[PDB]
């Protein structure tokens, strides 16, 4: 479990992310899609996007970057008591979207890269450590729901 001090580091940076959810959403999805091109194939709606310039220009991409960070922030702010928030998500990502756990590991690294590039002073090594723990917690709970449904992985 994260301590109360680790939760404070997490949410302190997250309140900065919430200053500009759309720009953060953008960076994180584009980092995901460039670093791990196989992830872009899961999105029928982004499949046509072939360059970084085209991704930066898509309003739909930026809109759905807000969708992802908003659902994430709702989870983070439950400081581990996230059962009602996480359940629906795992269900649709296991059974409808078919997203393996490993991809949730990729987007975790993209989130951490982008926080570091945008918020140095609030994202030192202690906060990086705390955010990695929170992201591991979220992955571990999702993985348990996956296993139950027959998708573990
Ligand atoms: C930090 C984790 C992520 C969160 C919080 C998250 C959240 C969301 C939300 C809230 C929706 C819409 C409602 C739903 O369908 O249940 C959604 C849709 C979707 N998510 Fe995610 N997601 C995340 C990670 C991923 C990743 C890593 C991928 C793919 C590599 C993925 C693929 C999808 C797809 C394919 C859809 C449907 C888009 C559409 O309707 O065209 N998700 N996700």
């Amino acid at each position: 479990v994260l301590s109360e001090g680790e939760w404070q580091l997490v949410l302190h940076v997250w309140a900065k992310v919430e200053a500009d959810v759309a720009g953060h959403g953008q960076d994180i999805l584009i980092r995901l899609f460039k670093s791990h091109p196989e992830t872009l194939e899961k999105f029928d709606r982004f499949k046509h996007l072939k360059t970084e310039a085209e991704m930066k220009a898509s309003e739909d991409l930026k809109k759905h970057g807000v969708t992802v960070l908003t659902a994430l922030g709702a989870i983070l702010k439950k400081k581990g008591h996230h059962e009602a928030e996480l359940k629906p998500l795992a269900q649709s990502h296991a059974t409808k979207h078919k997203i393996p756990i490993k991809y949730l590991e990729f987007i975790s690294e993209a989130i951490i890269h982008v926080l570091h590039s945008r918020h140095p002073g609030d994202f030192g090594a202690d906060a990086q450590g705390a955010m990695n723990k929170a992201l591991e917690l979220f992955r571990k709970d999702i993985a348990a729901k996956y296993k139950e449904l027959g998708y573990q992985g």
